[PDB]
């Protein structure tokens, strides 16, 4: 595949950096036909296979191919994409709101019930890629970003596409990647992957979302991928005094080892804890809350 070959600058005009990653810069970028605003990630081409200093072209054709297909109001789209010598450029929506995290972290309380709106609309991008067979496989706080944080209903938009897969059948996944405290035991032990890594990560979202304390975080990254592969975590009462029963019932559900056990993302939408059953659920979803001042320090963090 070739992409767009013109100098990106004859049709945008770039300002300031967003954010970067370790092969990425993304900058914010005005289209010069429209006025209107997007997202520039500029990822850096290995160029020769012996080279670390970059991205390799199948991982970056990739990412592009999945944010092509994409389609929905919770995940990016892909507006365009250029390359010159040393870049491919990809024109992304523009997700201006920050992480959801630090929006939340600036109210001065949220119940559960308040929690599980934002909650919802990450199961239903998630719903979103999964129906399509794409895994995201890097499902973090830090990849969950808010459209515009300064309107009544903010809009989540996932991001972040660069170890996103489409599960094919017939053909093992299998690799080690990804940021320790979030990924899932199948992850750490190289067993074969599918779309039940990103339950096990929003099990992950979720207790953090309820808690700010991170389930397997150790004092090691070896500590941290024993604590995930022995699924080694627990509510502590200092932490969750105030969850709900069905909160900890929808997490527990989550974080299971063997990934055929674990929730799937259709069912999580059914849970009790997302959809109530009865006023008797509703009521205690609305009487619980988040640990606020436990939780305002983890967005510190
Ligand atoms: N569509 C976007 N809108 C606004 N900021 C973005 C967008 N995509 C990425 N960013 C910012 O740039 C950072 C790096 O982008 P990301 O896609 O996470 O790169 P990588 O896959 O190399 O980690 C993100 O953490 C985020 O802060
Ligand atoms: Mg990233």
């Amino acid at each position: 595949t070739v992409f767009r070959q013109e100098n990106v600058d004859d049709y945008y005009d770039t300002g300031e950096e967003l954010g970067s990653g370790q092969f990425a810069v993304v900058k914010k970028c005005r289209e010069k036909s429209t006025g209107l605003q997007y997202a520039a990630k500029f990822i850096k081409k290995r160029r020769t296979k012996s080279s670390r200093r970059g991205v390799s072209r199948e991982d970056i054709e990739r990412e592009v191919s999945i944010l092509k297909e994409i389609q929905h109001p919770n995940v990016i789209t892909l507006h365009e994409v250029y390359e010159n010598k040393t870049d491919v450029i990809l024109i992304l929506e523009l997700v201006a709101g920050g992480e959801l995290f630090d929006f939340l972290a600036e109210k001065e309380s949220l119940t559960e019930e308040e929690a599980t709106e934002f909650l919802k609309q990450i199961l239903n991008g998630v719903y979103y890629l999964h129906s399509l067979q794409i895994a995201h496989f890097d499902l973090k706080p830090e990849n969950i970003m808010l459209l515009d944080r300064n309107v009544p209903k903010p809009r989540i938009k996932i991001i972040d596409f660069g170890l996103a897969h489409k599960i094919d059948f017939g053909n093992e996944f299998k690799n080690i990647f990804g940021t320790p405290e979030f990924v899932a035991p199948e992850i750490v032990n190289y067993e074969p992957l599918g779309l039940e890594a990103d339950m096990w990560s929003i099990g992950v979202i979720t207790y953090i979302l309820l808690s700010g304390a991170s389930p397997f975080l150790g004092d090691t990254k070896q500590e941290t991928l024993a604590n995930v592969s022995a699924v080694n975590y627990e509510f502590e009462d200092e932490y969750f005094s105030n969850t709900s029963a069905l909160a900890k019932d929808f997490i527990r559900r989550l974080l299971v080892k063997d990934p055929k056990k674990r929730m799937t993302i259709q069912d999580s939408l059914q849970h009790p804890w997302i959809k109530p059953k009865d006023t008797q659920q509703a009521l205690s979803r609305k009487a619980s809350a988040v640990n606020m001042e436990k939780f305002k320090k983890f967005a510190a963090r």
